[PDB]
């Protein structure tokens, strides 16, 4: 297990971060890598929560690319 | 995968990417980081750190330097 990593997922802001790196992982079918984050993290928020939590209205304009590219696009 | 690589030959893709490696990184994930570069063709690695933290505006300070990039990016969100 990770320490530093642990006391991150254990802050609001952190789990959120590293919901919305699964989320991608997802998005593009990184499947092998999935198979290698989950257990060398130790882990998550799934994507209708995730957006909800984040104040991103799913629509059209979001649905095809992951939750990480609608925050970086209105940054 | 066409929709990554699509999504890589975007400026706001290339550095949402490069976000995601920085947190692997950041964080030593080290086997994920050696699936995830071969598993999006990165071989050569994305941008650095301090690449995006310019690119986004982030000024390094000791309120940032203590985790990854993407956690100034939601707390700024």
């Amino acid at each position: 297990v990770n320490e530093s990593l642990k006391k991150f997922l254990n802050t609001k802001d952190g789990r959120l971060v590293a919901s919305l790196v699964a989320e991608f992982l997802q998005f593009f079918n990184l499947d092998f890598t999935l198979a290698v984050f989950q257990p060398e993290t130790s882990t998550l928020e799934g994507r209708e929560n995730l957006a909800r939590d984040l104040g991103i209205i799913e629509a059209e304009g979001t649905v095809g690319g992951p939750l990480l590219l609608e925050v970086i696009r209105r940054w």
